[PDB]
């Protein structure tokens, strides 16, 4: 009988679809297909981390339901993840973050029974880090997931989205386009494709306006999901082939025309990620390539965060 | 390899998941797994028939992305649905709505791009099916989809829905669970599972406060997705054994519980869905019988609808 145990054991396999309209409007050489995260149970790729750092750390004997309390720092969509993961396991889970978040997203948290803790909106995701290292020390058995640190994030890419990507394309994919955030992604992707297949490249993909891969400061930006203004302790950057970097405006768009020309409803991130995949594929040099890019989230998300934003924006002019 | 050529290709096959807290602390006797429409593309059952209504349209001969104007006087998950097939398969779409419409899923709507026809507030749903027949009648080749009278709605989950309930119970299944909106998901199981074991039980549900099923008056409630009043023309209510109606805010407190105690974020209809299987399941007749429960939607999108209407 095919019946899950619960939620988590659903995350993953998720599928490649092709694109139809937006590269042969733009003139690609390079064959563009999309691996879906957004089909995942909470719609998006983070599932895939919520779920395996703490199996991992169950596995190993770090963490217990009936005892363990779990805290993580999140602004983004490991938080719901986490929470997801929490309440199907039946772990306490406390999440810190800067009261600049979405409404939408502390709604989501909560709405899976998860603790939520705010901090200062002008000391950003360091105000919600430090919050979240006092919590840690003041409550005992107490477990930090460290999304930006932790080994399982690689390995359940290397374990899961890699052999889904090469079973799937039959070891025919040439290339990985993939925004980086905690980098988990596109290096467990790296790790074991480059392995079996040397000629296979690796693109990274980030802000314009903080293009710290690329060797450039940090700085504010829009394109939700990727670029934390530091390089992450997990991203394997020997791996790295090339870095192209988005404008804020180029990742919209293209978010935009996924949706409207493709039928895929997609965060802001997956517009970059399409965005640098494009340029990838009308190269010469490209032609007949396959190139798999990642779309991280289902955009319904994104887009109420829009929504609350504009209402916002509109209540504080003048 | 295995690359959907799109979107609609990627629609359906969705897995079933057993509860491990809510039917235990409610002593229920009957097994409750829920079928998880929620992961479809675009978060919903709608799926389903968004992409056969018009799959089925193109095999007939009947439309074309190049000439055919989609129309359909809906808002709510099957525009959603259909705005995502007219995006990837190439139509152009209409959709018409009462002015009264919750803003997110206009904007849902626009982001697929849709094109979207308001009508007054006062005329209700009634003035936007009356505008669609107009626009229909002014569009040479334009086509109604019609969701409440459209064999091809329960079709669908003949084909689909049903197979995969069947297949993933090794005909172990006893009873589905499901609220009416269009009446085809339960319709469309019941035709197919009746058929293969008779004993198999078909049980609907409805809103307390509009129990026309039941047999009784149209009226106002909270559950988003079913209750509309009357009877499709596509529910087969000669297959339904029994009605089970339930409140908004019994409804609303069983989909808390499934985000909370099941990491389950579901829409309202799924918590009426479970809480009328929580009943079922009670029940000393049922002890070990296997209920499979609809969950039509993902939860994020009526979380949000919730949201913006506490600000509106
Ligand atoms: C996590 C995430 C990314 C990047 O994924 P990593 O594996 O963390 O590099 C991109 N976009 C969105 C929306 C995400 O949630
Ligand atoms: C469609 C829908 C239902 C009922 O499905 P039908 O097949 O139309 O009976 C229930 N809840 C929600 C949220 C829906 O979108």
């Amino acid at each position: 009988m095919r019946i899950a145990h619960d939620v988590t054991e659903l995350v993953g396999r998720t599928p490649l679809v092709q694109l139809n309209r937006i590269p042969q409007a733009e003139g690609c050489l390079g064959r563009i297909v999309m691996k879906l995260e957004g089909m995942n149970p909470a719609a998006s790729v983070k599932d895939r981390i919520g779920t395996h750092m703490i199996n991992s750390a169950e596995k190993a004997g770090l963490i217990n339901p009936e005892t363990t309390v779990l805290v993580e720092p999140t602004s983004g969509n490991t938080g719901i993840a986490l929470a997801m993961t929490a309440a199907a396991k039946g772990y306490r889970l406390i999440l810190t973050m800067p009261e600049t978040m979405s409404l939408e997203r502390r709604a989501m948290l909560k709405a899976y029974g998860a603790t939520l803790e705010l901090t200062p909106g002008s000391q950003g995701m360091k105000g919600a880090i430090l919050r979240a290292q006092q919590i840690v020390d003041s409550i005992p058995g107490a477990y930090m997931l460290q999304q930006f640190r932790n080994p399982s994030n690689p390995e359940i890419h290397r374990l899961t989205t890699a052999e889904e990507i090469w079973q799937d394309t039959e070891g025919q994919v040439d290339f990985i386009v993939a925004g980086v955030g905690t980098g988990g992604t596109i290096t467990g992707v790296a790790e074991v494709i480059k392995s079996r297949k040397p000629s296979f490249q690796v693109v990274a993909v980030e802000p314009f306006n903080s293009p710290v891969i690329s060797g450039g400061n940090p700085g504010p930006h829009k394109i939700q999901g990727i670029g934390a203004g530091f390089i992450p302790e997990v991203l394997r950057t020997d791996l790295i082939d090339e870095v192209i970097t988005v404008s804020d405006e180029e990742a919209f768009q293209f978010g935009r025309r996924l949706a409207k020309e493709e039928g895929l409803l997609s965060g802001i991130s997956s517009g970059a990620n399409l965005c640098a995949a494009i340029q990838l594929a009308q190269r010469p040099e490209n032609e007949g390539k396959l190139i798999v890019v990642i779309q991280p989230s289902f955009g319904e998300r994104y887009l109420s965060t829009l929504m609350f934003q504009n209402i916002e924006e509109r209540e504080l002019t003048l």
